[PDB]
């Protein structure tokens, strides 16, 4: 159990309905301080809100891959309940594209398109990890990448916790609320969640770097008209529809992100080739 009372509070990131976020400080990590984000459930929590924390605590304590959110320790033996990661200083990564401009030469912070690249690699590389493991993220998308120094890319889950992102969640039929644009299409219809559905969101995450998350992938159609298009893509008459290349990115690229939308699990590709093509092939037209 980690001996809380190594860390040091510094200032309160947000507040929850069950708990506090806190960057707290580490003096000699190694055991110049140390940032970490610590999650605190309040004494009067519920007994279902305990439950998520102490599963939540299980499922992140097997991930463990640089592009991937740490769980550096929990404080469980003894209440309130804390759990500790690693933090990531320039917060989501919708959040911090939107407040950047692309490097354009030929044309407020900028982000030049090497850079961007690089980010997507990251994100690939920690899927590649999570594929490894037979880990289905089911959320991937850049609301959940986190950015810290060096540009550093972290994949993270917060779920439904931050009210930020509820234009991106559709609440379907038994009150489920799913991330709709970004789900494959057996996701939607089956709900056949696997890593071969995690490369399709990867392929709407690649769109929103590419996009620098100015825009929602589909944003001219309706939820509905999004759920309709997966029908489409079961039927299979040619009459589906993609998103439409960013105007960053080129056709090479572009060709790529669709693979990531093939109506065939099986023919999408691995983390293991994105990550590569992403980080070599940025050699092209
Ligand atoms: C306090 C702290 C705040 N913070 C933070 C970092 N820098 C700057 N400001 C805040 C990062 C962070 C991330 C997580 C997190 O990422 N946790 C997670 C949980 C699940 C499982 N799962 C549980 C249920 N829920 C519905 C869906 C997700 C799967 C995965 C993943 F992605 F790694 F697989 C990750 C949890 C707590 C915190």
């Amino acid at each position: 159990d980690f001996p809380r009372s190594r860390l040091r509070f510094k200032e309160k990131l947000g507040e929850g309905q069950f708990g506090e976020v806190h960057l707290c400080e580490v003096d000699s990590p190694q055991d110049h301080p140390l940032l970490v984000a610590v999650k605190i459930l309040r004494p009067d929590a519920t007994k279902n809100a305990r439950n998520d924390f102490l599963k939540e605590v299980k499922i992140m304590s097997r991930l463990k891959d640089p592009n991937i959110i740490r769980l550096l320790g929990v404080c469980v033996q003894d209440d309130p309940l804390c759990m500790i990661t690693d933090y990531m200083e320039n917060g989501d990564l919708n959040q911090f594209l939107s407040a950047h401009q692309l490097e354009d030469k030929a044309a407020g912070p900028t982000i030049s398109y090497p850079m961007l690249l690089h980010v997507a690699a990251q994100i690939a590389s920690g899927m590649r990890y999570l594929a490894t493991l037979n880990f289905v993220h089911r959320d991937l998308a850049t609301r959940n990448c986190l950015v810290g120094e060096n540009f550093t890319i972290k994949i993270a889950d917060f779920g439904m916790s931050r009210n930020l992102y509820a234009g991106d969640y559709y609440r379907v039929q038994g009150r489920a609320v799913l991330p709709i644009r970004w789900m494959a299409w057996e996701c939607i219809l089956m709900g056949k969640f696997t890593t071969a559905s995690d490369v399709w969101a990867f392929g709407v995450t690649l769109w929103e770097v590419l996009m620098l998350c100015r825009a929602q992938p589909f944003g001219q159609l309706t939820d509905e008209q999004v759920i309709e298009n997966a029908g489409e893509f079961f039927r299979d008459q040619g009459r589906q529809v993609y998103l439409s290349r960013p105007p960053a990115c080129p056709q090479g690229l572009y060709e790529l992100m669709l693979r990531c939308w093939s109506r065939e699990s099986e023919q999408r590709p691995p983390f293991s080739q994105l990550h590569r093509f992403l980080a070599e092939d940025a050699l092209n037209t």
